């Protein structure tokens, strides 16, 4: 019942004892494995998760079964008996946010999990204070290009009340507009959110990197359109160290990866608005965002500019073009002094995280398909590491869009 | 409902209704997925046999016919009398093609219908086994115009040992464990190399020494057979524009021929059934030559390329690996040996998936194995959700016979 986990580059074996704690079920069954799928599908309820989280917390601080332990238990009981929900102590909030990141199986950057700035926004009312909470977050996390991990936790879900929601999937998004020639100008990923902005007031630009407004939702109100100050949104124009024409392509990306549409769950509590940010790995921008066929899809453009032989796959023009786009990314972020990490350094750090986590708690939930980079997969050590994927709590989950 | 499967490049949705027919269970549970792990009797045989027979008569559009009814009765009776049965010749050809069609980790399955099946079920010795393998190698190589083939040796039966090919492939380079602790040659082949020496083989000292075969007739120790050099087509590796690349002395062989998997058809088990197709360049260029535990040439090549190998952010590893794949493809094309690059191979597999959705309503596929080891998201299969499950007929891993 303890999975044997091998690394094939080295031969080392470990055993994942932690997978036995898997609180929730994943998509897989003995009959078929669905690990590749992106989205893979009363008061007595809330108590058992909430109780289980508090032991987690007090065990984490080497003070379990203690007087302070037993007092928080009867606190949350009576809180839930008197309100139907309960409130986290701020330190429990900090712990639960770090753990939820630590528990994310698809995040290659969890070497950084113990270093996360948590901003408590649980006292937030209305969308304007949302916007102010978000702008501080952005300015702290951006830090003039010396990026720092942060999360801002808005009021938890509670009965009878609506919900705090950020309609945008990220804090910084480029618009995608449809033409009558059928294509998209800008980021195809953001077509739907883009028209929602136009339909909620926004007047549309017409560039390929038009930063979107924020559609912020306070409980039981329609979302409100907010514009981010350009001086707030740090961007990196892309150039290549030796291909002088690359700059002319006009490519650019933003500094801050800030995911704003996932639900944060701690101890049976649910925070549908808790945006979190780190820094980018280069492949996210220069491979997926720019070269996915359903994203900016620039790979052929670049290949033409390199005078590559695009009429035969076996010249590997796609591979050569992709490598240079990633080199462009890394060189550009370093030139602008914006924190970036290349896929080799990142995956070597994740391996260190695996080792640390094997000692800390007997394993690490890891989703091989998302951990292995989208270029040079087998050139990184995570390709040769067997992984075990399971769901622990506290956690980040996807959720339905608000509309 | 069955698993809903999305292609993210196109937006399209399919439902893998075929997975509901999966028999032998895989290693995942609702509590934990292990899709990334490399290695994770009368009435039993009848249900296996009858389902296979049904698959056979379905394929030839004669399901429920008289011949179909009678063949089931015939199989049932033989199992009753003897505890086992024999495939008809046409069932063996069809079974072998279905085992390939069912292999979730094979990206070259667009070809599954084009498979030469050599029936060696009347094989009786290791010498005859060697002759069958040489004929297979000769046919499949075809002087570089590679043809997919499988040779099926006698099935397992009670009271008699198995035929086994001890080698993992028909062509494998020696891996000599060095007195340092290093390896000269292919480190993946240290074990089989040591068993060849121990069984009489006088070893070489090169990095690309072709191993002899150890062939196991039933209830015998393995016997050693040297492949005739002229039967083993090899490609010197050179680079189209990096002329020093030739001086690295690198070579690979032409024929990928897997010899240590068990072929299972209708409950019957063939422990020796070596099969071959042609290479996808990344198998050679990326895995065999650049894996750290294989030939591990990445740093040497990059150094020779005058790349800045002291910071990872130059992406010296990616650039050298690309040129090594370029060299492989260039060198096989120059030698006129069939080979397929990872873009063409993955594009053909998308066609296969679409065909199988129409033919059977699904297709078992191992995403981690189908996505190539370089340029993953540049290929279309990266953005294709897949469902992984076991159908029969199948090629299965089996314990090493020693
Ligand atoms: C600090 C630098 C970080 C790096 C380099 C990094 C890297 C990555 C990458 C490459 C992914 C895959 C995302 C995709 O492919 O679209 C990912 C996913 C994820 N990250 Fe991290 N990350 C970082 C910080 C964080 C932080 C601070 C948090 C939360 C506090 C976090 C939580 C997550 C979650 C929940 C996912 C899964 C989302 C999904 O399913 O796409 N990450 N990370
Ligand atoms: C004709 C061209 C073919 C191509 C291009 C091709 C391609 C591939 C590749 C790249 C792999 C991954 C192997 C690895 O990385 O270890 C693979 C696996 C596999 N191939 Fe194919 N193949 C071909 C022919 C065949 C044939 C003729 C058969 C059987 C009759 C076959 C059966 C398999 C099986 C069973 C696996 C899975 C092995 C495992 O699980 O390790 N292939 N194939
Ligand atoms: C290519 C497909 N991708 C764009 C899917 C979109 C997506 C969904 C999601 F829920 C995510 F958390 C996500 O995280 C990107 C990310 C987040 C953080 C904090 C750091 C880094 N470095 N990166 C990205
Ligand atoms: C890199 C590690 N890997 C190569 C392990 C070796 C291996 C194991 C295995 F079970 C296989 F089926 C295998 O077949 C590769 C193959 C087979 C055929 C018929 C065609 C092609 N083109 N390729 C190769
Ligand atoms: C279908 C497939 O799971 C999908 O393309 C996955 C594969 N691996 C990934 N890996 C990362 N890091 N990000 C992704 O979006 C994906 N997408
Ligand atoms: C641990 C991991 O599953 C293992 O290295 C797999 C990953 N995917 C693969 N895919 C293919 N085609 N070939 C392989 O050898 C592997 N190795
Ligand atoms: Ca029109
Ligand atoms: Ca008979
Ligand atoms: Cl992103
Ligand atoms: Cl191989
Ligand atoms: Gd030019
Ligand atoms: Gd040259
Ligand atoms: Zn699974």
């Amino acid at each position: 019942k303890f999975p044997r986990v091998k690394n094939w580059e080295v031969g080392s074996i470990t055993y994942d004892t932690l997978s036995a704690q898997a609180q929730q079920d994943g998509p897989c069954t003995p009959r078929r494995c669905l690990g590749s799928l992106v989205f893979p599908r009363a008061p007595e309820q809330l108590l058992s998760q909430a109780r289980d989280f508090i032991n987690q917390y007090y065990s984490s601080i080497k003070r379990s079964g203690s007087q302070a332990h037993e007092q928080r238990l009867q606190e949350v009981e009576a809180e839930v008996a008197a309100t139907g929900t309960y409130q986290l102590r701020e330190s429990e909030l900090v712990f639960g946010a770090k753990q939820a990141w630590r528990n994310a199986p698809r995040c290659v950057g969890r070497i950084q999990w113990g270093k996360l700035q948590v901003f408590d926004a649980r006292d937030c009312r209305s969308a304007q204070e949302m916007f102010t909470y978000i702008c501080n977050h952005i300015k702290y996390a951006t830090n003039r290009g010396n990026l720092r991990s942060a999360i801002t936790v808005f009021p938890q879900r509670c009965p009878g009340r609506g919900d705090f929601r950020i309609w945008n999937s990220q804090l910084v998004r480029y618009a995608g507009y449809r033409q009558q020639d059928g294509s998209v100008r800008g980021d195809p990923a953001n077509v739907e959110i883009t028209e929602l902005c136009i339909q909620h007031g926004w007047t549309p630009g017409n560039g390929r990197f038009d930063v979107l407004p924020l559609l912020l939702q306070a409980p039981d109100e329609p979302p409100e359109l907010f514009l981010l100050p350009p001086e707030l949104v740090l961007e990196v124009p892309l150039e290549h160290p030796t291909l002088e024409w690359f700059a002319a392509l006009g490519l650019r990306w933003y500094a801050l990866p800030a995911v704003s549409n996932m639900l944060l769950e701690i101890g049976g509590l649910e925070f549908p608005a808790a945006p979190f940010s780190g820094w980018y790995m280069s492949t996210e921008i220069g491979t997926r965002n720019l070269c996915d066929p359903h994203r900016y899809n620039i790979l052929e453009d670049v290949a033409v500019c390199m005078d590559l032989d695009t009429r035969t796959t076996s010249s590997l023009w796609k591979d050569k073009a992709a490598v240079e786009i990633n080199v462009a990314v890394l060189h550009s972020y370093q030139l602008a002094k914006v924190t970036i990490v290349d896929h080799h350094a990142a995956t070597a750090s994740f391996m260190k995280h695996l080792e640390n986590e094997q000692k800390a708690r007997g394993g690490c939930p890891a989703d091989w398909a998302w951990i292995v980079p989208p270029i040079s997969g087998s050139l990184t050590p995570v390709f040769h590491q067997e992984m075990v994927n399971y769901f622990l709590s506290p956690a980040f989950r996807y959720q339905p869009d608000p509309w």
